[PDB]
């Protein structure tokens, strides 16, 4: 009864056009601010966040006041989206390819005419990814909202602290905080500052999953090139086995690759320290099979070229019926003389690939301490997931 | 003729604004409750169950009432979205990206006022995957419906119990329940109580698919792995063997890890038993080798290092014309002594493997036995399926 | 001219939420058909039909008579949805996500009041799709039409044939038939019946592009593996070839899978063949390197265990100057010895082996007898497509 | 000014369900014409056409008539969707999943009732791919276009030429051309005719792109399976070359059918010579191992079937201290013998592998040069190309 | 106050279907802009751009002018989508598949008159995407804005430059320039000319990503290669190396391919370079097959064809107790002799296989001179990345 006679008072001039303020020369005073529910992904192929939000803006309607008297039992109202004044707060930084995935909602109003309007949405955000410090890394990603057409001198836009009271872990991420920002900025395009709030969403990534599944192949990877700079160079299976490992390598690779943005502006430690012992190891198994292919008829078949001789020789010094039974037996005399013998490319291939391990154990003690102390502690973090 | 006099009456003063109630004060009693059709799917990469379900809201509307003498012929009639009062309820854990999967349709409503409303939807909700148990995993994914502007003191959101009596089985699911729960909560954002109405839905997963699919390559796989344990050091294709296991449990792995969440909560117990295992199979490869290629030119060669050599002994110990002849024959016998010998290493790289295979051994049955008692009961669970 | 007047006409009280029938107690009859265009897709994986459809819906409106002569050269009209009233029939089992694909169209309606409807779509159904003879496989997908909130008692849904005239072949699939059904049933909502319409699309595979796609290589794979049965244990290339056979096996079942469901009501014919022959084969290599590692060094090694011993031996019964020329002789004569022997190992081996093959070979006649006796008759279908 | 009052005055009793005929009894002529943008994509794997199109209706407005002396300055005026009449024309064969692709946009209109519509749109539309002469291909994909409730008697649709003047090449197709079609059809739904406008966009693919990422390495795989067939069988890495040869042209065949729809009613041709190329190298490798490891031992041991001896043979033919050096002697002697042997084995797999490579020589040549003289001709297109 | 007065004023006799201009004779001026935010996507595949802009569209309203004295404290108003005249300015090379993404927001008005207009939007744009100098290549790629209903008689569609203040640099792209142009074209359709306002997106890739993901790993297979042409024919390892080469290089062929359109006006220089060296190794590992196979048997087996035999030779010419004994003794001769000779057959695999390491050299050299000397300048880009 009395709500149909009060929503039937409420409307009779009202103008959703119109920004409700008494005072049409001062500005109204919003006060914007976010529910975080849940962070449903983290695209870092495009470098998108997907989030579930509840906004929250506050405000004053002059025109909505009515008294609690005159319409006993009704201590609220409802108002659509068409029905009444909204703000046109929306997200500059999304993708969501409507650019506003607001669901919209009824608008509250109270007899004093504050009026609620906590419309949610599945936001799609552009936030620029960092992998520099992968897996161990945390993301800043924004969120960016403000008035389309208001501006500061009509819509003044404050900002209220971000709630993640109902927040639901997602398991893969771990949310630092939620900080909000309220800045005036000015643009090329109109006269007026138009505020903005922006909340930025500091997560960090957990480890446990990539702990177990790709940091325990790296380690194998890592200690099977290790094996194969050990093994000698006239080993069987030291050629094949760096084959094999480099194969492999590359297949992991390109595995971090299908999960890593294309993004130039840094690149991953792990993807790095794979190119590096790449190269690294194929070089060892280019030069064991330049050494035993080129080098086997001479013995001093690689030492011809003046340059490759020297390097090695001065680098490796400052680093450290009668007769028939005749004929028989003098061929078969010949025979054991052909078929035990080493000479200096043995010593050289263990050297030069001794010095490839060398190098290989310089990128892994260095990337591994690096990685250790990184601006994302990684020793804490290890402590925390194990 | 009737219905349309009847139509005309109803929308003479109706304000689909209004809270249809007679008494203002007095909240609306709105009977929620569901009907599931079909689980259409369950996207364990990002959480996300689809399903088809049809809500079901019951509630009074006070000024749609006549008297059927007065309108004989007409029992019934029916309201679209727009032409009146209809609850705004909701599913608050949704992951649609329009947030609201409801088709909306007409409202049904009879002389006494009673108004039937069954939107049907495509429903998609986030629902946390836990796979520590896989594949023999139960899922409990959580449906959370309740208004979203309208509270306790103005509508009353009692729950009735779901309907089943429809659902088609999905096969790859089995639908163990969807109990329901009504409760009562506030929220970091108003001072009224909003009552929502939890159904949980919890089924289990079906294992015959995954039982000859996956589950048969992994005891091949388990079994090529326990082979080459067995072999000795000395074997041919007991390193090759080795790697392609390696490779093909790697493969095998990444297929696990394509259809699993990177959640960091849990880890898969069949990807934890790939990764030990692995790391098993990939030292004693790893430990062939090196006694291979190092150990193999001298008898005590493995043997010198301190530590490596105490170790293996004491644990062991622990737990366990005529001189042309002259000379031919000379050589033949020394070629003879050369090719005929083996030594501490062969016996080494079998306790070192047969320790390797203990290693191995000590996870297998800890791990069949763990799975088979989980808390998914599994040897009921193969009862049923086998 | 007469058409203004007539537009003007019809829409002078005209209600869209009015059934249209003079007697408000009798029902209205909707003579409900289906025009099928083109089977558009049929996603295995998730289990839906995409199809292009137009919808018939006929019935009479009472309000919309007119008289030819009084509007002269006007013999039709047309009305848009939300302007005259339609029948609010939906397909029940929709994923389209939206659930409803229907493209709004014009009301076709004569001076009898007979109102035409034929609304095209891209419908998306779910329908239970079975691979227990894949790949010559009949699929009968339905598609469930209906009322939401028009019952029995309001609305007689009536059934005519569906319409292939205009059917375009897919190429892929086969239109055996659309069959009709219309049913009357009852739901735990409500207490009115709700009948229903259900269009059975029974279509049935095209092979050929399976036959020499997917068949072809089957048989190849199980030749070599026919082969690899055939190599006896000292075969060089045996236990390569078996390891080979084995992956390109494993592969192939897994492209099986990418395209076949998860479901657990039934087991593709040809994977489980695949398993089987897997099973079989990984046996044979296993058996053979056991033979080849372990039984090498003594004559009856693996004849110690009392068990294998008995087994393999008691069945078999059932189923069938001069002192140096000395001293260099004497050792040339015991290499000749240590040459040139084989023992009850290769005997076993051959017999293990042979079972093996006698194993694979019961499995292929069996599956490939049962396929060709299926009940998607096989020999048919390939005098059909070859 | 002028334009207000125009406005104002055309609107007064117009009614966009009205037909803008003086005449009712006669039908409106419609111009219908199409401009083609870009061709977008071809997804021949769901046999979809994505195109870039400007439709071109063109009418007569009865009642959109005025006279410029009278409203000067104001020659034109637009009306959007819903506030005159359109023809509701529309693409029968449609894929949108929206099934209308059109881009609303105003209809302008003259002083003489001259009435102009060109509704953008990105259509989907469902063209059978034809595949017989992969990758040498033209496709005549249609655009149906028609009015869906208004028939021949109501609408006389007229064709004029479509237009490519603005049309963008897109590089992987050549638009060879777009004729259109005008034609009358009755359907089992309607008393009237319903006219029809169908464009046929003929195009033909662009081949450098694949005559150089598939054809080469293609013919790679061809010249590596006549080396196979080369090799003797004695051959160490024949049997090794065979299989990879193999393995890889399975993948290349399962590249092709990545891309390629399972549609059967034709095959590639070149996967075809994939399949038969396959089966020709895997009986050739199959044959190589049976006789390398059956009849190795003796050297009539193959020929001991009665049927397998015929065959070859009569095919080929109608196709074409003392004692103790006596010991070791005589031992020595008899090694010599064993060493140095070949028998028919070598010869009857020099002939069947001869056999196989004329059997494969058979099939290239064939097929090479049918695809020469194919429909659409090789010879130029690759003159064109090339 | 004064705001819903002014509101209720302005919107007295306004039709937003009317072209606001006090002389309905002379054309509207219409000042269009851009600023660009964010490229969000370059798919290269589909030749899709996705980027992220605010359009500016300002121009004179008649009749909204009013007087701030007699509205004091109010110098804006704010007008939806269809409550005043937009200008119908869109997209026409738009690939969106609804054909406008932009969202509709508020016009800003002020008391003269001055209407603003900045829709934003995630625009997706067809253009034409370049390879032939992959990766170091500059895309044009063009977006084409202009009035579909309206022309320059009606509309003068004036351009300001672009603005990229607020842009965020993508990291995988650097934006050069963003350049505008505005012309006048006529289409064959309409008789009045159509201007439009095409911004070029000028933007260069950026090539660490893929110079230490791609290059490298091309760099490695480019020496294997030449270590592949540096092997003798006799080299064991020479035939297995370049078998795995070929592999691996048609592996990340496949890998350009997947990132790379089907478009043939071009072909990508790292690919054309990958097809070059893998015929050229597919030939020297294919020739030194079939010497190893078929001149290994006779001295002069290769040399009997007349034209192989003279080109290798004439080319190079111009390019550069007792008798026991005796038996034993006699074999023993024989075996040295069969054991220890080469032919002319390893002369001409190193002269042919020299020739093939000299083929693959001039298309190194070529190449990377080539890829050096390229319209994007690579030696400055690597000084700017690098
Ligand atoms: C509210 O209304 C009641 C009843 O009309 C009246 O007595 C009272 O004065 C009003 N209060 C205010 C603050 O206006
Ligand atoms: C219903 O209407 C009939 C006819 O007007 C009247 O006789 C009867 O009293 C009414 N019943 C009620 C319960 O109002
Ligand atoms: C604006 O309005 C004020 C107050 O009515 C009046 O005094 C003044 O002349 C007006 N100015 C113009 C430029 O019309
Ligand atoms: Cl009508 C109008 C005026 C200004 C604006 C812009 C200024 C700031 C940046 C985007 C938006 N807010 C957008 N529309
Ligand atoms: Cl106007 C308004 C008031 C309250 C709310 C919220 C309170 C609970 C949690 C979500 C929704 N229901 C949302 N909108
Ligand atoms: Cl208002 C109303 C009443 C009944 C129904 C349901 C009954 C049957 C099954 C689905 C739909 N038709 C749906 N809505
Ligand atoms: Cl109301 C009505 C009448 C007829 C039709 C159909 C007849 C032809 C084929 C499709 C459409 N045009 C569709 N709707
Ligand atoms: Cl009503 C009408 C008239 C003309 C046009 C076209 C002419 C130019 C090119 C596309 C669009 N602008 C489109 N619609
Ligand atoms: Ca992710
Ligand atoms: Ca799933
Ligand atoms: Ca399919
Ligand atoms: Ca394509
Ligand atoms: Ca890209």
């Amino acid at each position: 009864e009395f709500q149909r006679k009060l929503y039937k008072e409420l409307v009779k001039n009202y103008n959703p056009l119109e920004r409700p303020v008494a005072n049409d020369s001062q500005p109204l005073t919003v006060y914007f601010s976010l529910s975080l529910l849940q962070i449903m992904d983290v695209d870092e192929k495009n470098q998108v966040l997907t989030t579930n939000i509840w906004l929250q803006m506050s405000w004053t309607d002059h025109y909505l006041q009515w008294n609690v008297s005159e319409y006993p039992g009704v201590k609220t109202v409802r108002f659509p989206d068409g029905q009444i004044w909204k703000p046109d707060i929306l997200l500059y930084n999304s993708a969501d390819e409507r650019f506003d995935a607001t669901f919209h909602t009824n608008v509250l109003v109270n007899s004093s005419g504050h009026c609620q309007y906590l419309p949610p949405g599945i936001f799609k955000s552009s936030c620029y990814i960092d992998v520099r410090w992968f897996p161990f890394d945390v993301q800043h990603c924004k969120l960016k909202f403000g008035s389309w057409s208001y501006g500061g001198w009509s819509l003044d836009l404050q900002m209220q602290e971000a709630d993640i009271s109902g927040y639901i872990p997602n398991g893969e991420w771990d949310l630092v905080g939620i900080p909000g920002k309220r800045s005036e900025r000015f643009y090329e395009c109109c006269k007026e500052p138009y505020p903005d709030v922006t909340f930025t969403v500091t997560m960090r990534r957990r480890t446990l999953y990539y702990g177990l599944n790709l940091l325990i192949p790296c380690v194998l990877i890592s200690a099977l090139a290790l094996l194969v700079f050990l093994l000698p160079a006239d080993s069987g299976e030291k050629i094949s086995l760096g084959i094999t490992v480099l194969l492999s390598l590359t297949v992991f690779m390109l595995l971090v690759a299908e999960i890593m943005p294309a993004t130039s502006d840094s690149v991953p430690l792990i993807a790095q320290y794979f190119a590096s012992t790449m190269i690294i190891v194929g070089l060892s198994v280019v030069v064991t099979v330049i050494v035993l292919q080129y080098h086997h008829h001479d013995p001093d078949g690689g030492k011809m070229p003046k340059w490759t001789r020297v390097i090695l020789l001065n680098w490796c010094a400052w680093f450290l019926i009668l007769e028939e039974v005749r004929y028989i037996a003098n061929r078969f005399r010949c025979q054991d003389e052909s078929e035990a013998v080493c000479s200096e490319w043995k010593f050289a291939a263990c050297v030069v690939d001794r010095l490839c391990l060398m190098a290989f154990s310089v990128f892994t003690i260095i990337c591994t301490i690096g990685i250790l102390m990184s601006a994302p502690n990684f020793v804490e973090a290890v402590s925390k997931d194990f």
